[PDB]
This record gives C-alpha cells, structure tokens and sequence, in this order.
C-alpha cells in the first residue's frame, strides 16, 4: 500500500507556525478558528483569554475560572480529536511519501501542553489536567512533531504582530507555555534514554533530570495523600503521559530567521521523519478528502 | 494461554447495579467498584452534590444556561476520570478474543460518562451537543471482550426505587431519571442497529430482534439546530463525530439484565447471562495477576 508522512507544526504560538506552514501531493490540515469562534462555541479564544484576565484582577476565583477555563478546552481540542479519530483507521505500519499531511498541531497540544500551562496560570485544577492526559489518543506510527525555536524576546514581538480574534497579550502566558513545550521536549528525550518516572520519583525531593520533565508538574500537593503520596489514579494517568510521549518522534525548528527559510528549514526537517504505510488502496483519496474537508470547513 | 472474561454493568443509576455486582464477587473475580472516593473528594469536592444543585439552579432559573454547562462539562470530567485512566492502563494486556482464568466485573463503563451522562444533560438543558460530541470523540477505541450489560427496570418500580436510594448529593430528579432511562435505551437500539447492518449516514434523511429505525438511535439526538449547516445539513466536525460513536458501539455485546426482581434473582439472572459471554486471552503471562492488583489497587483507593 502507498506511504503517508504525516507532520505536525506545533509550540507555543505566537511563533510564526501557521504563517510558515502555509508557505509550503501536500494537503495542509489548518487551524480550526471557524469551529473555535463559532461552531463548537461562540469565540471561544476570547472566552479563555478574558477568565484570565477576571482572574488575573480578582474579579472572580480560582474555582470559577477553572470551571470555564476547563469546558473550553473542550472546544478547543474538538477539531484535532476527530481527526485523530477518523485517520486512525488508516494508518497503517512504519515504511517519496505517496502525500504529506502537515497539521497545524496535535491532539497533545489541546489535551495536555495548553491545560497544563492554564494550571500554572491557576486558572486550571491539576486533576483536570491528569482526567485531559487519561484520554490522550494511543500514539499511532509515524507521529512527526516539530516544535519551535525562539528566543524569548523575538518571540514576545513576533506574538504581538499576529494576534488572534479575542486573545490579550499574556506575557505570563507566553512564559507558561514556553516552558511547558520546553519541559515537554526533554519528556520525550528523558523516556526515549530510558527514563522511569517512578524510579526517579524520589529526586524530586545520559538523560534530562526528572526536574526537567513535565512529571515534575505533578508533583502537585492536590494529588498527593496526606504522607505525601501521589494517588494511584494520578500516578496511573502518569504511565499513559509516558507511554503516549515515548513514540512520538520531535524534531526542532528554529523559527529566528525569515519565512523564507523557516518554510526551507522545514522542508529540510522532512527528511528523517517517519512515513507509514496506508490501510487501504483508497486512503489517501480519502484523507485528502478530510485534509481538504476540514479546512474548508474550520479554516476562516 | 489465560483467557479473561470483562464485564462491565451499566445503566440509568437507582436499579441496583452495585448490589448485585457484589453478590456476584461473593460467589479470581475482582469488582471494580464505583469509584466514590474520587468523585467526593480526589478529583474535586462532592461532585454528584455539584451536578445535581446545578441542574436545580438550572431549573429553578437562578443561573443561566451557559453557567450550568460550564460547570456540568467539568463535572463530566472529574466523572470519568477513574474510568479513562483504568482502560488506558488496562489496554495493552487485552488479547484477541477467545473457563475464564479470572474475570473482572466493573461498575459502569467509559461511555457512561463519555456519551451516557452528557447525553442526557444534555437533553435536560445543561449541555451542549457540541460539547457532548467533543466527549464521544475522546471515547476510547473498543477493546476486544467488551461485554456490556445494561439494565430494566419499569418506571413506577424505578421512581420508588430511587425515593431512597439516593446517592450523598443526589437529588430527585424525576426529569434527569427519564432522561437517562431513555438514553440508555437509545444505546441499546443503537448497538443492535449498527450491528444488523444500519448506516447512519444512509439512514439520515429518515429522521437480538430486528434492525430498529434510526430515529430509535442515538443518533436521533444530534438532529439539533446547532449542528447544522445553512443547506440543512451536519457540519462534518459533526458527522465525523458520529463515525467515531458507529465505530465504538459496533463492536459492544450488549446484554439486558431485568432488576425487576429480589437481589439475588437479579444476581443468578446475571450468572445465567455470564456464561455465553466473550472472553479474550491477556498478552502477557503476567498480565492477570497484574490486572488483579490494579483492580484491587482501583477498589481500595477509589471505592466508597
Ligand atoms: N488549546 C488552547 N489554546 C490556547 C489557550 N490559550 C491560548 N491558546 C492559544 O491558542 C490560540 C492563540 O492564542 C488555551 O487555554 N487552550
Ligand atoms: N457520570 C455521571 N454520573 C451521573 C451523573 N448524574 C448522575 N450520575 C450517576 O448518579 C450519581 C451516582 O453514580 C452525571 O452527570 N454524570
């Protein structure tokens, strides 16, 4: 059966993702801002960034803010769940790709990178974040995940220039989330050299440092017992964080350069990613269909 | 090499499901108890008190309609999170299909709180349906063995079943009780439908035994005005979303247990149905006595 490569562009936002992607038998799987300001809900990224704010000033409490803050991540997940879902099927075992699917990011990036920066924003419980992690799709063959690159300070200008519908400036944010796709990056490395989260559980008291890695968000006094243990159902969505994260293949690209050569630098990224076979002789047909479907739909 | 034999007992609450699942332990069969303990204290504070004095503020017009969603989505939540976790886990020792070297009897399954309970929310008003399909679209794929059984019980015998047995937090909603006894139903049908050949996408423009009509489905309920496009029809988020639910409730066995009845009818009726059910073999040699300990790690943490 012919071979797909699928890839998928994520980070912090605010990076130039999007704009690069568009750039470059290549469907492109865009972000769905239709079904987030209208569709699932009614401007749903102005929902989330405006609770902060009412948190941020103390207009309302933390309890409150999560509870809007958690039902819109729902939302804003939707899009990539169903597709993950729908494409599933077709995929089929490690192999020119026959197509290349770029995404503009992945089910992790809803269900666990953008949760886990509202939890150390406050605005979000770390159980939320755990129950989010739980249901994160099995890892399929041939997940491609490119992250970005960017020191601070282009990065804070760059967000400023392309804002979306709704959003604020949270320069609180952009340092939550740079940390979480940070942490989230030396996971991957930690559990590919061979890293057990509960073998190095007591440190947080050639491999990253557990400290380094994303388990130690977690090491949250709301999921531990009263001698200090972590809760079996907490530790339990901890084993599906590591199994999920362990196959995903990362790869990095340095977005302080021009368009021009980020959308090159991509290309050049391309080369060591993993294709899959198909399911069928009529999946690509079909995920092109989807490919094209969905951003007819979502993309605005 | 070992077979296991999964049994999940489903079903609108207030029938005694729980009851009878226990007298069937006390007859290498583990319960994996409802678990209480993460729903009144773990996950979040009193959470089953939460739900139903929202829907109650909902009813009685104190909040708004976007204000219960919001609350009852994260609710839904903290609900399934035992669940999720437990399936996630439990996954990679399932083997292909297949007396049972041990069999593990759950009290209520994922899509109770993935599909179930939103489903009926949202049909009481405190729900979206775009967000109960976000819900159905994280439902886990359906492992090999998954046996489901769900329960009946006539109202009137229901409705005074429930004057009591009343979970701590629980209010009595009558309406909540209809609506979920038919959701149930529709699960059913739905699974029997798909099973006797039944396409939703075919089927559409019409909205054992033999293949019910569409309209006796679950998918009967997303014929809603908020899923649909200008033309009249499902945007395809939304379609997409019911392949993923045809794809999950395709491949159930679904058995119905009459709860109308002593304890321990209900329980050798549940014996009776247990025999002709689908076992799988495990992975891994040590897949069992693993599976034990985590049931049992499930039960004394969770249960309550
Ligand atoms: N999924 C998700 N994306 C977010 C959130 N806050 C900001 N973003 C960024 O996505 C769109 C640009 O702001 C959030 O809470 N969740
Ligand atoms: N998951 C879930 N269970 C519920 C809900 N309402 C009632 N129950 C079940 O009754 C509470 C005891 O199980 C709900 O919204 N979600």
């Amino acid at each position: 059966m012919p071979t797909l490569l699928r890839v998928y562009i994520d980070g912090p936002h605010g990076m130039g993702k999007t704009t690069t992607t568009q750039l470059l038998d290549i469907v492109y799987v865009p972000e769905p801002m239709t079904y987030w300001r209208v569709l699932g809900a009614s401007e749903t990224i102005a929902n989330i960034y405006t609770t902060q704010h009412r948190l941020d000033q103390g207009e309302i409490s933390a309890g409150d803010a999560a509870v809007v803050m958690t039902s819109a991540q729902i939302t804003m997940g939707m899009p990539y769940a169903v597709t993950d879902a729908v494409l599933a099927p077709h995929i089929g075992g490690e192999a020119p790709p026959a197509l290349t699917l770029i995404f503009d990011r992945h089910p992790i990036a809803a269900l666990l990178c953008y949760p886990a920066a509202r939890y150390l924003m406050g605005s979000m419980t770390p159980q939320a974040v755990l129950a989010f992690v739980a249901l994160i799709p099995p890892t399929l063959p041939g997940t491609n995940i490119v992250l970005g690159a960017l020191p601070e300070d282009r990065h804070i200008d760059r967000l400023a220039k392309r804002q979306r519908p709704g959003e604020r400036l949270d320069l609180a944010m952009l340092a939550a989330i740079r940390r979480v796709y940070g942490l989230l990056a030396n996971t991957v490395r930690y559990l590919q050299c061979g890293g057990s989260w509960r073998e190095d559980w007591g440190q947080l008291s050639p491999r990253p440092h557990i400290g380094d890695t994303l388990f130690t968000l977690f090491r949250a006094p709301e999921l531990l017992a009263p001698n200090g243990d972590l809760y079996n159902v907490f530790a339990w969505a901890l084993d599906v964080l590591a199994k999920r994260l362990r196959s995903m293949h990362v790869f990095i690209l340095d977005y302080d350069q021009s368009p021009a050569g980020c959308r090159d630098a991509l290309l050049q990224l391309t080369s060591g990613m993993v294709q899959t076979h198909v399911t069928t002789p009529g999946s690509i047909p079909t995920i092109c269909d989807l490919a094209r479907t969905f951003a007819r739909e979502m993309g605005e």
